[PDB]
């Protein structure tokens, strides 16, 4: 399936259209959190407009409306022209910005679950452990309430490994600098999660989650990845959209702790 | 050895099988702490139901018969059918979790031993030293556990490599942050320990193992590796089953130093 | 394509299976009551394990997942081989009794609709129009009663041809004599109701449905019809499983008129 | 395009010459401290004296002519006689001399922007945000003051990954060595900015800057990199000019967080 031919009338040849998904996907990569320890499942296809969930409460099973996720961006057809004149490769910094827009989409809804569609999310999702942090700002307690939700995940068959992901406040304050020590709170941290820490804007304030990170627990179900559209022209210009088809799946909810804050 | 023919009435195809194994394969080495520091004694075939096993003690020879570990999973058909006839790639994620409890039964079995089939474990093999550990909550008096039990290992010709295998409360506390100090107990300990600090979830409370990684002082005899059968069709489904026989054998109990709580 | 090759261990060869077929079908074809004024929208097949429907209230599109209904019956290998030794074709009475019962469900499922999977009915279906009947035993209510549903229908913009189910006591209400026109009510609701009226036991009491007949306000979406499926052999016996996959779509609930006994 | 036949007077030939180009592009590499985080608006060549920017300020389009930065060097006749006379590879010493002036050059219009070609750096650019740093002398202030900083980056729908340039004064407190503490502060630095912690002798006394490494956020226009060319004989001697036309181009001003000195 060539997307030349799929667009007669797009502006951008072959060359030019497959620079376009390497911009898209190389900046949506760098801001995807939840795709880097949460599996796919695989490309399921335009055949498949919703997905099955078999939820295991520690065997329910629902039905999942994939949702769409898209931001359009604008090519200047006088820019367009000018770079076929001059034989460059065109420019493609708008299309980054809308790939990390999505990308930001796909992890609000991992994290937080479609409203509209109800979908649950990783922090709302029905039956799944909750941990209450202390004052992360001294010193031992960040390390402490992690042992105590992992301590939790533990007495649920669930041996890891995990993956935790935290706000960008609670985050700041796991690499902060202590006063009467010096010590490094991530490197104790991160041998208990091997999967890895990972930080998300889409947590707000402080906020956190544990997840085990096994496909049985919860996967990334997949109809159609980062791909790019032509709207065809408006005003003389070339729109362009960036949509992906992905809904987060939680086969066993147990396998979450999420952080919260007792504010 | 076909699988597909193996199995004429199997849904799975040659393709459909590998990908189960590999799911298989890959949930239960994920799970196996066994395996990381004790050899195999290769593929020994179904025409072994039984290996022998010669103890030295610093050499009695003794019978030990090949135990089953397994676990039984069903793939639906409504599933597997909608899979073939959109040409995806199916979901395992049954699989995995089959995989994984089978793993944890190895592990159980290795440390533990089995209790029906009279195996010695890890962890109550007749003749092995045995080390009374401090509180581990205060600083290096888990390095001096570790040295001492090391050095009752050192008394009996074993110079190791050795491996140390903890209980996941001890473990967190090797990992935890101390106050008065800013010392990562860990850096200390897996000097000394070469072949590698790992922890199982099948040991509880505040226990621990170190083992000399050896193939002359123990191996794990193996009959048939992680297996996928098909059990035939049962209520239009298709239930599965992930076996595997193994046998841990400790030639030389002497190279076990047991740390145990004093309660 | 034979059913033989589809289950190699079914000890039922070509013929038999051809016989087991029809016994289930005939069985279910003089059960069913909702199909005969439902259009069918399929088989989609097995990769359909779920339904889109588009509601038109009088737009909101809801994902239905289809159910899978169905009943089992055995068939004893001591009454298999006694009808082979003896050149007997194989009684497959039970077949009926399982098919009737699925057939059954369908209808159960069509009307009432499935709490299950919260899929509505004929009779549960929100938006649909109610209309609270009279006394039927007196004469001239029964067709008048019919006349304004119709017209709640007409105001709707809906003009036919509509299909009339009742409970089977209101049907044979129907039969009786018009006070003036000295002709039974059932000829006078006939050329009203031109896709035909029918009865089913799944309404009980003063009961009916007044449904707009076409594909656009609604059609059962089908994935796998009435098939009769081979479990695998149990104890030397042979068990079966008569199985079929339906869900019901009202693309349009204004269409449905109900009858309501106050 | 050989170089050899564009100057047919020039004493180097085709070997001779690439091996001016590897001096003049490695003694560069060195030194360029912008093109560590900012990525290249390929080879727009030489039919493009001038390239568009479009600010986006949280769409303003101006004009940038692409300035020349270029530094002359001389290779004295009677060195390169003798070098062809005794067969060996010529000496570049000053060529690579010649090549970091260059490289300093596009540094200091980089972070400084053109004065004459109007042309806005990245510690002078129009809309960006400001963070005025504590006594970075201090134990934790220089981190606290980088989380500031960051946080106001935050605040602009700006998630990373984030570039840290400092003057070499705020470079070397960053790694100087506390007293009462052995905190190694920008290991604590690093974590927080991941694109990387670099120091440019451009910037002066105790500043810095904060830049996303986005190409949507900023860009450099290179009409052509260093390339090194002959101007003729002059006193029998073979000057040279390594030169290079290069614009820097900020679409998001608001990606940039410059660190002053409040003096």
């Amino acid at each position: 399936m060539n997307k030349s031919q799929l667009y007669p009338d797009s502006p951008l040849t072959d060359q030019d259209f497959n620079q376009l998904d390497q911009t898209v996907i190389e900046a949506a990569r760098r801001q995807l959190v939840g795709r880097r320890f949460i599996e796919l499942y695989g490309p399921l296809g335009r055949g498949m407009q919703s997905v099955f969930n078999d939820i295991f409460m520690e065997s329910r099973r629902v039905n999942y409306t994939i949702p769409m996720l898209y931001k359009d961006f604008v090519l200047y057809w006088r820019d367009l022209e000018q770079s076929k004149a001059l034989d460059i490769p065109i420019d493609f910094s708008v299309a980054a910005n809308a790939a990390r827009d999505v990308a930001f989409l796909e992890d609000q809804m991992i994290f937080h679950g479609s409203k509209e569609f109800d979908i649950p999310g990783l922090m709302n999702v029905k039956g799944r452990l909750t941990h209450l942090i202390g004052n992360w700002y001294e010193s031992g307690n960040a390390f402490q309430d992690i042992v105590e939700a992992r301590n939790k995940l533990l007495e649920m068959n669930h041996n890891g490994p995990y993956a935790l992901v935290l706000s960008p406040e609670l985050y700041s304050l796991l690499h902060r600098v202590h006063k009467d020590t010096n010590v490094l709170e991530i490197e104790h941290v991160r041998e208990l999660i091997t999967a890895g820490v990972f930080q998300s804007p889409v947590l707000k304030g402080k906020s956190g989650v544990i997840v085990n990170t096994g496909r049985n627990n919860l996967d990334l179900a997949i109809s159609e990845d980062f791909e790019t559209a032509y709207l065809g022209e408006e005003g003389m210009n070339h729109p362009f959209r960036v949509y992906e088809t992905v809904v987060l799946r939680i086969k066993r909810p147990a396998a979450i702790c999420t952080l919260i804050d007792p504010e």
